[PDB]
């Protein structure tokens, strides 16, 4: 009776608490002349017990009417969200598509009802209109979403990405929804309705007022998130990461393509050697070696291969390392060994190759320039590397005579020192790491003449020391708070975390120049990108990708230039 009262708009009563209402609603049509058109919209009855707008429009092939899309007029910003009806992109369906308009009731799409594309015509304007923000929880669940179900999207803020910053690595936990709305705007989202079915062609009340205000809220947290963010200059990194939203998508939908044949190929390599050496028995070597690498990765990845297409889509984080580094999972790429014999199994697909690109010593560099370090930066202006610099001031040597053992010791002091090691620590850190045989009396002489001539770590180090600060920024203005001072992890985090920024910007204008050539954005791991195009753009996309490393280091480095190693290649292993 009541329970399906509006049942030509596929709606449920589930409690009598939904009216149809009616009103003049004033509109501009192009003309620039004041069309007051009616609409028909929902309400409830019960009012909410605050300020976010619960009404809403919903569309649908028995009630749609065209001057809907005049909302969307000489607008510069929206509220965006979709509802699925479950987590994988291939797997699932777009349920829902709201669109919340400044101080009109939401435009809710009712996708499982609507088989005419001229009723998605405004909506894909507003997607692809650079000059409209859309304000998203989670952009990349959502843009992935759009996209595969072919929905192009531009220009983004993700509400999310702007939370997590504003935490500066301080929690965990805290950042869905629900906890983001109930901080900045004290109002708690009937999340009941995650666990509710999006299956059905029917939705119920309760269900459409949740898609409502959970799309409108988005434009009252835009408002309090962009100015938290201006007070804290954190629009350089906010801007980065939100446009870095869509390369990141590239990533996940493209996947990586396995080669099968190599892949059950070596696993029964990797057997046989087990089964040798179980026979055999060198043991701890050979035995845990081939054990680990057959149980911890032969046998783990299949069951990530997609049946159908040989290729991995694994899951790329964007803000959840302490650095601000990607890190990935299901299956985690860098957990993948780094040898020829194993990455070999990654190939592009038909008609198409990868293009592999790393910084050379970016780490050493960023050092160099945030400290302005003038022996280094003027080495490094000159081609100098930097192991044979602190090799020329260790021995006293000129270049001409340093030899291939000099540049080593100078590897170990380098990569030690730089990061806060102490004479004592460089001794052990040496005889590990580099098998050498280094004495306490040498390592004093390498700290102190090595803190001699670079006077800028010196200083950098000393005032880290001093202050036993708990703050910390990037180049970019990324910051963390760390919960207590660490001497080593001060020295790192503006280092790594301005590799994150430097890298996450590559990706930003890589994505954009490789639109001309339909190229791929595959894979972001340690200092590495890879970019997968056809044979005919090989030599052009060689091109764009160094380019566009370049320039983000260009955007951040002033007095250092970076060096890209850049290399063609049918496999990952090359
Ligand atoms: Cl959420
Ligand atoms: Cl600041
Ligand atoms: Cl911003
Ligand atoms: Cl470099
Ligand atoms: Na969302």
């Amino acid at each position: 009776e009541i329970t399906k009262k509006y049942i030509k708009d596929n709606i449920i009563n589930v409690d009598d608490n939904i009216i149809k209402k009616k009103d003049i609603f004033k509109l501009k049509n192009e003309n620039n002349e004041i069309t007051e058109c009616a609409f028909e919209y929902f309400e409830s009855k019960k009012k909410f017990d605050d300020d976010i707008e619960s009404r809403f429009f919903i569309i649908n092939d028995n009630n749609y009417n065209e001057n809907i899309n005049l909302i969307y007029k000489d607008i510069k910003y929206c509220g965006l969200n979709i509802q699925t009806t479950g987590l994988e992109v291939f797997d699932e369906n777009i349920r829902l598509i709201q669109i919340a308009v400044e101080n009109y009731p939401v435009i809710i799409y009712d996708m499982f009802n609507i088989n005419k594309k001229d009723i998605l015509d405004g909506l894909r304007k507003v997607l692809e209109n650079k000059n409209i923000i859309k304000i998203i929880q989670n952009g990349k669940f959502d843009a992935k979403f759009l996209l595969h179900n072919n929905f192009k999207i531009e220009n983004i803020f993700d509400t999310y990405i702007a939370s997590k910053l504003l935490d500066k690595n301080k929690n965990m936990y805290g950042f869905k929804l629900n906890n983001i709305v109930e901080k900045y705007l004290n109002v708690i989202l009937d999340k009941q309705q995650q666990n509710s079915v999006w299956n059905n062609s029917l939705l119920n009340n309760n269900q459409l007022f949740y898609a409502a205000r959970d799309s409108s809220c988005l434009l009252k947290l835009y408002k309090k998130l962009k100015e938290e963010i201006k007070k804290e200059n954190l629009h350089i990194v906010n801007d980065i990461e939100n446009k870095c939203i869509l390369p990141i998508c590239d990533m996940e939908l493209n996947g990586i393509k396995v080669d099968l044949e190599n892949l059950q190929k070596s696993t029964n390599e990797i057997l046989n050697e087990l089964n040798i050496e179980k026979d055999n028995l060198i043991s701890l070597r050979n035995y845990r070696r081939l054990y680990k690498l057959y149980s911890a990765f032969y046998l783990k990845l299949p069951l990530h291969i997609n049946t159908k297409t040989n290729k991995i889509h694994t899951t790329f984080n964007q803000l959840k390392t302490f650095s601000g580094r990607f890190s990935s999972e299901k299956p985690n790429l860098q957990q993948i060994p780094r040898q020829k014999n194993i990455r070999e199994i990654f190939i592009p697909n038909d008609n198409n190759i990868f293009i592999i690109a790393d910084f050379k010593q970016i780490e050493l560099k960023i050092a160099a320039e945030i400290t302005n370090d003038e022996i280094m930066l003027k080495a490094y202006n000159n081609n100098i590397d930097l192991h044979t610099l602190t090799a020329s001031i260790i021995t006293k040597k000129n270049i001409p005579d340093i030899n291939k053992e000099d540049r080593h010791i100078a590897k170990a002091i380098n990569f030690g020192l730089i990061y806060g090691m102490n004479y004592v620590n460089l001794k052990n850190y040496a005889n590990t790491y580099y098998g050498l045989n280094m004495s306490l009396d040498q390592c004093l002489y390498f700290y102190n003449s090595f803190f001699e001539h670079y006077k800028g770590i010196y200083k950098w180090h000393n005032q880290v020391k001093q202050k036993r600060a708990l703050q910390y920024s990037t180049l970019s203005n990324r910051k963390v708070i760390f919960p207590y001072f660490s001497f080593t992890k001060a020295l790192n985090y503006p280092v790594q975390g301005t590799c994150a920024d430097i890298l996450k910007l590559a990706l930003v204008d890589l994505y954009d120049n490789l639109k001309d050539i339909n190229g791929k954005i595959i894979l972001c791991v340690h200092d590495e990108i890879i970019i997968e195009v056809n044979k005919k753009f090989q030599e052009e996309a060689l091109k764009i990708l160094v380019q566009s490393m370049e320039n983000s280091a260009s955007y951040f480095l002033k007095k250092v230039k970076c060096e890209v190693s850049v290399k063609i290649a049918e496999n990952w292993g090359s």
